[PDB]
């Protein structure tokens, strides 16, 4: 009764699926994806905390971001249902190429990764598991798109590694720095032979370039890939670093503010919704937090701007 | 209530395709859904549809698609379907503009016969053969039969006229199977010849030509096969063959020894008396028909989801005896 999609995608006859209209018995184009998540392997404090994540999570709408259309609740799992790609992820792309990509191809992805975390980080988004396996082909569109949001070892920032406090946006922006070096190596910048030795060179931030990369893009390395979390790029540098230049709106929170009777609705309906104690949403908002509130809170913001300047 | 609803009927978006992914990509773990629509149903077509759909669940067969679960909503009716990678027949034949070579025909034509044998045994029809309900699992070699013709139906008549049998036009009562072997006798003609044997430009004038039953056969086809073709292709069902005959006929044939395997004991173990009254009282008592629904279908010989849900519990029965001899 109750466990239908259970059936369907767990039953007998078989978490990631893709949902096809078929005609007369073959392949169309008309496609979603499903993400089937086990909720029993998480406590109820932090199965309170994934719904509340993905919740938010519909209400980002960007071109290089995978879209989330619903997220169905079961008592033992959770069921994502989300845009479907064409051509795999990007990992699989830079293993088939040992040695790197071209730079002027490697410009083209990174600029639309860059584009879609820039766009996350001013709605108070932020991915938190950044790599190359969540970068994601929409071949017959020519797109790249982020997708798996967050809530092994190369990837993570070196502050992760120590456990102390983060500010989330610096360890994306370190995660976009191993992605850059990987597109223009076809290898990870820390790797050894023990998982040992590779925290080592991590922590310590050694790495070195190949010779064939340009001046410019060896200096954008150096600028997301430093040990310390303060002295990383934020996104306007990179945005704007001259390697992406020549490589062809921004949201409205950025450059424009509520009206104290639209910023009061939000929160208004913020409570209203179950999304938190309005206590707590304040001193999120306040504090300043990168949160399933403030990216709800700012999201929603975001579409009342947009409809405001539609009007106009 | 609606979570199926929302995934199949979503604004994002009745047959569709549930595939694994492997890093983003298709593998061939995949299953099919075939989403049937219970809405302009009165409540005695959508509670026999319940239980025909439910009896097909029981039919095993290599050369028909396995029905794996059948899932009732308000609305909707969810069959979850073995799925294919190759498309339908018809697409296949209509690529062979002059017809299939005459020994790829018989192999697939072969392939249909047993299936449509397997199922006249166990008294199960199709009611709605025609080659796009002939699926390819080119993966695995074969042919298979789908969409059985259920309560939902009982493919619209401006399409499926050309395979139509004639009694099935004029309306009156048939021999279900009857009308199953006459479109075998059509599919045969499409393998051979890629065009069917009666169309014309007025849908009024194919009608004739198949009440009249006329129809020619290129010169390129043999005599056995062309023989075959009008033992299945006549107007009168009392004339057409039973599937002994087809299943025998010589195009098919050509002397090997017949397996056993994939063939219902039913049709050659018998039952004994407290068998027979075991299945009919699980049936009374699974609330399939009354008894006398149940004794009568069976005295009459007819073929729909109460003798066929008797043959196939029947089946089980000698299956397992079997099993412990």
């Amino acid at each position: 009764h109750s466990q239908d999609l259970e059936v369907l995608f767990q039953g007998p006859h078989m978490g990631h699926f893709a949902v096809v209209k078929l005609a007369r018995h073959v392949f169309t184009g008309e496609k979603v994806a499903v993400k089937v998540i086990d909720k029993t392997k998480l406590d109820t404090l932090a199965t309170g905390h994934l719904f509340q994540e993905v919740r938010c999570m519909k209400l980002v709408q960007h071109p290089n971001i995978v879209r989330l259309y619903e997220v169905i609740d079961t008592q033992t799992k959770l069921y994502l249902i989300l845009e479907l790609g064409d051509g795999g992820d990007m990992f699989d792309y830079i293993m088939k190429h040992e040695e790197g990509l071209n730079e002027d191809l490697a410009k083209k992805y990174f600029a639309q990764i860059v584009h879609a975390i820039s766009y996350c980080h001013k709605l108070h988004v932020v991915h938190r598991d950044l790599k190359p396996e969540n970068v994601v082909f929409f071949e017959k569109q020519g797109l790249v798109k982020l997708t798996d949001f967050g809530f092994s070892l190369a990837y993570s920032a070196p502050e992760i590694l120590l456990g102390d406090e983060y500010d989330a946006p610096a360890v994306d922006i370190w995660s976009l720095g191993v992605i850059l070096f990987m597109l223009v190596c076809g290898q990870p910048p820390f790797q050894e032979a023990n998982d040992s030795e590779t925290l080592t060179m991590i922590m310590d931030c050694k790495y070195t370039v190949p010779s064939h990369v340009s001046k410019e893009c060896k200096d954008l390395i150096t600028r997301m890939l430093q040990r310390d979390p303060k002295r990383r790029a934020s996104l306007e540098e990179i945005e704007n670093h001259p390697w992406l230049q020549g490589v062809d709106n921004i949201p409205l929170v950025s450059y424009k503010n509520l009206s104290e009777e639209e910023h009061n609705s939000i929160i208004q309906r913020m409570v209203l919704g179950d999304i938190a104690d309005r206590d707590a949403i304040v001193e999120a908002l306040e504090t300043n937090r990168y949160n399933h509130i403030t990216a709800t809170y700012f999201l929603l913001a975001e579409r009342i701007l947009r409809e405001k300047q539609e009007k106009e």
